[PDB]
């Protein structure tokens, strides 16, 4: 029984170590599982088996035990979740490795904290949907002190705690330059979201002379007019015609970005021996992606040999972080029908919705038009659920965090376009500890907390110690069950409304 192993461990190491039953796996002669120290919340891997297997793991030996199956004694060793031990574990447990998704529906669950992957796994139970359990943008990793190795390692450690053996993917989100691509390659990420948004031009903000010079140079090098001028596409009972000026606007908007994407794809082809997937994100545009722009981007990618699986368009309406969709559902439905039809005939390929966190108003139309071949990305919503749990069990922490975030909001709201109304966040000094949790139901407070995640995590006192991160993680460890169920139920709501 589990309690006998726990007593063995308590007697020899002198700590109360509780076993996660679902983590226990038996392969080779060996038995692997994860324990948690009741005193400090530290989690450890325990390996029981032949000396030849325990020797490949670093850590201190606990002793010898007798397996029920065989007379010969087995070595018991306890190891920390360092990187090389996770590598050895991932060789003994081959499912602990990211896979390429392919042309099937998927869902990304970013984890800005590194501890929510078991909950994300709970959310996919029974769902027919490929999970991206490792997903963090380069900028998120920068703002949190994590790197691609550590993000993937956190996700895989959580998967091991959960006991999940199905497939999963690892997405390096919004990548711009080639060195970050190299780090994600060396870590073994399986999806690369190429973000060429630096090169995207908005013709409504630049002068006409500059737009002209840009088109002239791009067309002198690529001959876009001979390729596309007057060309007609029949897709979905509709006609699309590349007239001169539409093609010119499209080229000035997207040509240099397509060049950037080509360069990144060629880099991945040269430096990645492992199976990989490529998503092309144009989710950073002030204007919704027109259908003609969609056609041009996809046709240029196909002409250049850039093999992509996902295309993340910028849809009509308002896609702000932490709140629901604001837009004309009529036009969203119609444009989604348009883009889905073009995706079918051009590829087919996956349409990828970034900023999907909490857009429940729009998920019906999404499941209608792309419900077969979609990808939906989320990240900050799990952080919001964690902060909700913090306000539920450590209100004095949430109060200080709320004030600090309100003061940091001005510097932090620059990198995002949020129409937050600060006068509509409730006055926290008039709210007792017993009710702070309700604050995370109010959209503008949700935006303030979503946006300032990095500042709260990185905040440091004068002496050099962090103000919140230590207590934040200790709080979340003390109420792991509640954190898990809140995150899992939220993500599963997202999956339910998407029809999977
Ligand atoms: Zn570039
Ligand atoms: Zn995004």
């Amino acid at each position: 029984d589990r309690e006998m192993l726990e007593g063995y461990l308590k007697d020899r190491l002198g700590k109360v170590l509780e076993i996660y039953p679902a983590s226990v796996k038996r392969k080779e002669d060996a038995i692997f599982f994860m324990v948690k120290n009741r005193e400090d919340g530290e989690k450890y891997l325990v390996v029981i088996g032949s000396a030849d297997v325990t020797e490949e793991f670093s850590g201190d030996y606990v002793g010898e035990i007798a397996l029920e199956k065989s007379k010969a004694k087995s070595k018991v060793k306890i190891s920390e979740r360092n990187h090389n031990n996770l590598l050895v574990l991932r060789q003994y447990l081959p499912w602990l490795n990211p896979s390429v998704c392919g042309k099937r529906s998927s869902f990304g669950t970013g984890d800005r904290l590194g501890i929510a992957t078991p909950a994300h796994v709970k959310a996919f139970e029974g769902k027919e949907c490929f999970p991206f359990l490792a997903q963090q943008a380069v900028r998120e990793m920068s703002r949190t002190g994590r790197n691609a190795r550590s993000v993937l390692d956190d996700a895989i450690w959580g998967i091991f705690e959960s006991g999940y053996e199905g497939a999963f993917g690892a997405d390096v989100d919004h990548v711009k330059d080639l060195e970050d691509i190299k780090t994600a390659i060396d870590a073994g990420y399986t999806m690369f979201t190429i973000d060429p948004s630096d090169h995207v031009l908005d013709p409504s903000t630049i002068d006409k002379a500059a737009a002209e010079h840009v088109f002239f140079e791009l067309n002198e090098r690529h001959d876009f007019l001979s390729k596309y001028e007057e060309k007609v596409y029949e897709i979905g009972g509709r006609k699309y015609t590349f007239d001169r000026d539409s093609l010119i606007e499209t080229v000035i908007t997207y040509g240099k970005a397509v060049d950037h994407v080509e360069k990144c794809y060629l880099f991945l082809k040269e430096n990645n021996r492992n199976p990989f997937e490529l998503e092309v994100s144009v989710d950073e545009t002030s204007t919704p992606t027109t259908p003609l722009a969609h056609i041009f981007i996809v046709e240029e990618l196909k002409r250049r040999g850039v093999v992509f699986t996902n295309l993340a368009l910028r849809f009509v309406g308002e896609w702000q972080k932490g709140i629901d969709y604001i837009g004309d559902l009529k036009e969203l439905d119609s444009t989604l029908a348009e883009h889905a039809a073009i995706a079918e005939v051009l590829g087919p390929y996956k349409l990828s919705l970034h900023s999907g966190s909490d857009k429940f108003s729009a998920y019906p139309y999404f499941a209608k038009h792309v419900g077969n071949l979609f990808h939906v990305k989320t990240a900050g919503t799990s952080y919001l659920e964690a902060i909700r749990v913090v306000a539920r069990f450590s209100p004095e922490l949430y109060r200080r965090i709320h004030e600090f975030a309100l003061q940091r909001f001005e510097k932090d709201r620059a990198s995002y376009h949020v129409t937050t109304d600060l006068s509509k966040v409730p006055d926290i000094s008039k709210i007792p500890d017993s009710q702070l949790e309700d604050l995370l139901n109010e959209p503008n407070t949700r935006q303030v907390i979503h946006i300032t995640y990095g500042s709260v995590l990185t905040a440091r006192n004068s002496d050099g110690s962090y103000l919140f991160r230590d207590e934040l993680f200790k709080t979340l460890s003390e109420h792991e069950r509640e954190h898990y169920e809140q995150v899992a139920s939220h993500i599963r709501k997202h999956l339910d409304l998407l029809g999977v």
